[PDB]
């Protein structure tokens, strides 16, 4: 909805002593669901998100290191220890450098050494748990009823689905209601996975594979950097210095790693919401409460016009804007026949029974013509507008 | 030198016919040459370094992006176009959206799209060419004569080598002068090798390693980043909008592909250069000029003390460190005796006879004792020096 702006678009006819329709609608995709005697009804995928997920933990992969402080001691002179040690925001190791006389010792031998490094983590990874009870989906639903395409986004109606709200009604003025019955198959994850972001990029990811991270976490809701020597690294002693140095920026290791996972998106307006970028809805429709709206309405005979030309879709069928301009509450006749002469109409119009509701209005037509050479028609008498169409695909 | 201070030291003796010794120094190890009626010489390889190697290329691993900008078309109407595409500082990108009236445009079909971004290398790897002749190689050379350890480095003759200079001597007052020939085995590769360095960290590399990383590259002189792409993405087309990202930092990759390749540090107060964490130098040794001093001075016969306790050094040797406040010019006699009575040496000393030059000096006495119980004695009568040792290892 609507589905002349979507690309990729599938029609589906049901048997219309037929009430429900089945139909799977993918990411990207649109599906225009057809039926005699009855109003065409556009119904897309929107989205499929979580709603509000709790941050389990970061992960950093971007820390600096400073106030690197060291105490050593001499041989049999005793274990060395540093205040930082005594501190958790600090990453530490204790090791034994070879000393004697050349640097400072009284023995030759192994002395004692510690040493500490002040660790801030500059960039983390968050990752939020998920719970399958926390997945809303949302299908747009419209239908074909002449609508300009300016007026397409005014005119849709969004039908938001929960693990409660699974059977939504659509409600269109004088056109009656549809019924959509719908289930989300949001394709695996859940009982193994983590939503895991880095700033504007979000991911799904296994959470085994996220908890064996050789990367230092934080918690919730804060704490401390847990294994913070994943991204420290102590050279080894010499004498009584011992260099500390800093992991690189691990920032394209992890994306790279996560090429091939569901790509996720917050979104900005407004609800901190994870939309899916994958996943599958199908949907029961029921057709029968559509009523076909033009109940009345004397068909318009005066002159019209083609505001726009019917053009090719791309979908296999045509779409044209019409304008009634002396058309008080109308009715416009569009056919499609093999010649003129022969008004034998083989066109399916996907805009059934088209209204010009005002004074001055302009309507949008769409209709399925045969394959080959046919002719377009709107209207009747001698200002009837034709226009020539061929079809191939 | 001085061999006591470093913990990987090998002894080395000769001949006494002999005129010339070979051996090879290691990165942080020593050689201690000993040879008959002669003071032993402490030889170290200190550094093996490059002097301003020749810049070959940029590798960028952290690159923004600014000025994002975006021509579009709708089909039927032609080529879109920026200028930018003409620009060498930006990334750009040609592709095709699916258009229609969905997204305002008359036809429904395809319309030419470009991308265009500016590129900013925020972080880049330099890659040095590097002369096989330009290798400059330092060695540490100093002999036994009883110095302090405070004393060492003043006294410790250092000796600058190159690709063709070659034969170094070093010379020592009162002991007269030892010749160094030597070649630097810098283990491999050059010519297909490049001084890679990412901040202040440096590796020797492979050219074709460098040259084939998935990386935008520049070749210093001038800017151009070639390669954009393996830093930049476009997702796929939307409408009218393409969005463009720069990729994560690579340093972590870099530093994670650069494991095990031999480390370089440039120092900066050796100014600049670039020391090899690897390589080792094969000399050939000459001792003939080489003279014991004070052999012709009379005994120390005089109540001596110990500065310094007898301690062992690791090597399985001990050092003390003996004053002689009444001696005049004199030579100490040390010997290791498996019993005090019978005064019988079994114990081999470094320190080829020492001598006090000045009443009340200190000097620094090495001994390798014979294992299990010993006797160190220190001159001869009522107030010789004993000291009752113990060796195991």
């Amino acid at each position: 909805a609507h589905c002349i702006g979507i690309t990729d678009r599938d029609f589906i006819e049901g048997v219309h002593g037929g009430t429900w329709v089945s139909a799977t609608l993918e990411q990207d995709k649109c599906v225009t669901v057809m039926a005699p005697d009855k109003p065409s009804l556009d119904i897309s995928l929107q989205t499929v998100a979580i709603d509000g997920p709790a941050e389990a933990r970061k992960v950093c992969y971007s820390a600096v290191l400073t106030h690197v402080k060291i105490n050593d001691k001499c041989p049999s002179t005793g274990e060395a220890h540093l205040a930082e040690e005594n501190d958790g925001d600090n990453a530490c190791k204790r090791t034994y450098s070879d000393r004697g006389w050349g640097n400072g010792c009284g023995l030759f031998g192994k002395g004692s050494i510690v040493a500490c490094a002040k660790f801030t983590c500059a960039k983390s990874m968050s990752l939020f748990e998920v719970d399958q009870t926390k997945i809303q989906y949302v299908i747009r639903a419209q239908l074909h009823v002449g609508a300009k395409q300016e007026n397409w986004n005014t005119d849709i109606k969004t039908l938001k689905f929960d693990a409660l709200s699974g059977s939504q009604e659509a409600e269109f003025t004088g056109y009656g209601k549809a019924t959509l019955e719908c289930q989300v198959q949001t394709a695996v994850d859940f009982g193994n996975s983590y939503i895991a972001e880095m700033e504007k990029d979000s991911w799904i990811v296994d959470r085994q594979w996220a908890q064996d991270l050789t990367l230092p976490w934080q918690s919730g809701s804060g704490g401390i950097w847990r294994e913070m020597h994943h991204l420290v690294e102590f050279e080894p002693p010499h004498a009584a210095t011992i260099r500390v140095l800093a992991l690189g920026n691990q920032e394209g290791s992890l994306k790279t790693a996560l090429t091939g996972a569901m790509r996720v998106t917050k979104d900005e307006n407004d609800n901190n919401l994870y939309k899916l970028h994958g996943g599958h809805v199908s949907c029961r429709v029921k057709l029968s409460a559509l009523t076909l709206k033009g109940t009345s309405y004397k068909m318009c005979t005066d002159k019209m016009s083609f505001v726009k030309n019917p053009t090719d879709t791309g979908h296999g069928t045509v779409v044209m804007q019409v304008k009634v301009p002396k058309g008080a509450p109308c009715k416009i006749p569009v056919i499609v026949a093999d010649d003129l002469t022969a008004a034998v109409n083989k066109g399916i119009l996907v805009t059934v029974n088209p209204i010009a509701s005002t004074n001055d209005d302009e309507v949008l037509i769409e209709v399925n013509p045969p394959f080959g050479d046919s002719y377009i028609i709107v209207g009747t008498g001698d200002s009837r507008l034709t226009y020539q169409w061929h079809k191939e695909g």
